[PDB]
């Protein structure tokens, strides 16, 4: 029906998890320089980000069917699950920011 | 198995987004009278509500697969996403009520 | 690609609703002893828990596609819907704990 809509420069919105992972990647392979040799590889395959931190292990950040969308598999802090609260990604278990976590775990790996 | 259940006047529950859109429509095509000629059409196609406000443009309210269920496409305030908090629909971005928004945008369109 | 992952004792995570229902069942068929003859049966069919409380009726606890995952059908307090807040299951309508509800409804059935 509504002709007035489809004459706009329309676009489908992004998956809100997709927006974060893309932002995470470039803000991680820019951080893959300030490694001594300690955060060698970042790779976003196809909705799956893999991070290698040889001190801790292999990270897996994952885009997941609901019951809340972003999946953390940390070889240090274990698994966790995140969805939107007020625009940042938040743990279903305790309420901790996803960003805040790999902030610590990366800046510990660089330090140690 | 459990025979005691299926002798009740059973019914499948409604989609909680469906309950809102139905309530929104009649509470909008009742509001499509107090237009000068300024909020001409409301139409709920099949899970898609279309609102025409010629001042701003064509609105689209939409029922969306999870990562949170009701989708706002406002030609004035942009796009947004809503799910249940304590029984009212709330923006994933900032936390604003969906009802509270098209309250303003309609009562501005009538005013101006 | 990432060889370091798949040499771990890997396992797929559980459905967070599944973890609760399993915990609910054994913590209910242990409670199906301290009935006079008043909470006779508990049964978890296949993602569907059925509770018979002859005073009130037949309960149905249910695992549901998102727009929030655990479904309560109480013959006393009506229907409700639950998802994770800070690690416990919470009503979309009002914000009440799922655990807190069948706590009351069971310990009323034993009492009365
Ligand atoms: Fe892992
Ligand atoms: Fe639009
Ligand atoms: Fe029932």
């Amino acid at each position: 029906v509504p002709q007035e809509v489809l004459n706009l420069p329309l676009e489908k919105a992004h998956e809100e998890a997709d927006d974060y992972l893309d932002h995470l990647l470039d803000s991680l392979e820019e951080l893959s320089e300030a490694h001594p040799d300690c955060i060698p590889d970042v790779e976003l395959s196809h909705g799956v980000m893999t991070l290698e931190i040889p001190a801790f292990g292999t990270y897996v950040i994952n885009k997941q069917p609901p019951n809340k969308q972003i999946w953390l598999a940390s070889p240090l802090s274990g698994p966790n699950r995140f969805d939107l609260l007020n625009g940042e990604w938040v743990s279903l278990r305790n309420g901790t920011k996803l960003t805040d976590i790999l902030t610590e775990e990366v800046e510990k790996a660089i330090s140690k």
